[PDB]
């Protein structure tokens, strides 16, 4: 057990090893306040995240978990992981507080579009390390369902990693079958998400700007063009159904047309993300071998993850209950190289 000290930063006590030093708050991120701080065990500078009220419902309880299950799990390069994990407490009785260690992080892809004009070299390095890291996410049978640049973490080494949450509308990024309200989605469902980010990379301007879920299957539909008979035959939802039907149509636009000027690698790869059928997306694994990676793409360095155990996402359980599970979790993190 090490040494605790205790600090006022802004709004609460702070309790952390001694080993982290000079917290500095860098503002309210992904459900729980963060300070920088200096991991004097290393040497290098860090984020620590204090959980905000973990335990405050069974919704919170199991989201603190889930939350603590998926850090401990991630191990790549191009996904958020775990340095640490920690708590002032000592014993399930004491147990109220959870703080998260993960490297510093700066800067998420929305930072760094709006200023600069990213040239082909960047969009390249960018998608295929978030393709890299979704193979991985991916493998472990985890669908990630809120890929956006606000999402995505990158350093001025333009060095790339798939965040849980926030250090730019969901809704702009999002699978058109998860707007439409359609269960049993795949992981495709990202990979939709990622030709969105892709195409706002190459061009400046938000691929669909919807400015609500209609307007957003409006814009979808004018690039792509409307669904085919195949594909209309499968949707149940009548109001979707005559919702689609109504309006000139307006069919699949060229894509070279809409990208004029990207490499026409992109282009072709960005036809095969941003196709309606999720059946018939490319998958994160295939993206990695086409050709406009052919820079990149190295097939023994593409490394996939343990199976990941998310049954407990189907429990109903009670706050305690959440709540020694965490703390099982806590106490059994091992840290890393
Ligand atoms: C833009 C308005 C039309 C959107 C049509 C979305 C096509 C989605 O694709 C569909 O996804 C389903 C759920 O994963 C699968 O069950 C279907 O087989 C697949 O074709």
């Amino acid at each position: 057990r090490p040494t605790f000290y205790r600090q006022e930063l802004n709004k609460t006590i702070w309790e952390v090893p001694e080993r982290y030093q000079n917290l500095s708050p860098v503002g309210s991120g992904a459900y729980g306040s963060v300070c920088a701080a200096f991991d004097t065990k290393t040497g290098l500078r860090v984020a620590v995240k204090k959980l905000s009220r973990p335990f405050q419902s069974i919704i919170h309880a199991k989201r603190t978990y889930r939350e603590l299950r998926l850090l401990k799990h991630m191990k790549h390069e191009n996904v958020i992981g775990l340095l640490d994990v920690f708590t002032p407490a000592r014993s399930l009785e004491e147990f109220n507080d959870v703080y998260l260690v993960t490297h510093l992080m700066g800067a998420d892809l929305n930072n760094i579009v709006k200023c600069q004009k990213l040239t082909d070299d960047h969009v390249q390095f960018l998608i295929y390390q978030i393709l890299r890291g979704l193979k991985y996410i991916h493998s472990a049978d985890i669908i990630h369902r809120d890929l956006k640049p606000s999402n995505l973490a990158v350093n001025e080494d333009c060095e790339l990693k798939i965040l849980d949450g926030g250090l730019v509308a969901t809704r702009w990024y999002r699978a058109p079958e998860i707007m439409l309200n359609w269960m049993h989605y795949n992981q495709t469902v990202d990979i939709w998400s990622v030709g969105c980010i892709m195409a706002e990379l190459l061009t400046g301007r938000t691929l669909f700007p919807g400015t609500d879920h209609i307007d957003q299957l409006k814009l979808i539909l004018r690039l792509v063009g409307t669904p085919g008979a195949e594909l209309l035959k499968k949707i149940s939802s009548e109001s979707a159904r005559n919702y689609i039907q109504s309006l000139t149509q307006m069919p699949k636009m060229n894509f070279a047309n809409v990208f004029i000027g990207a490499n026409p690698l992109a282009v072709d790869l960005l036809e095969k993300m941003l196709v309606l059928d999720s059946d018939k997306r490319i998958t994160a694994a295939q993206a990695l071998a086409h050709a406009y990676f052919a820079q990149y793409h190295d097939p023994d360095d593409e490394p996939v993850a343990d199976p990941y155990d998310q049954s407990f996402e189907s429990r109903d359980l009670l706050i305690d209950e959440w709540k020694s599970l965490t703390y099982d979790e806590v106490i059994s993190f091992v840290p890393p190289p």
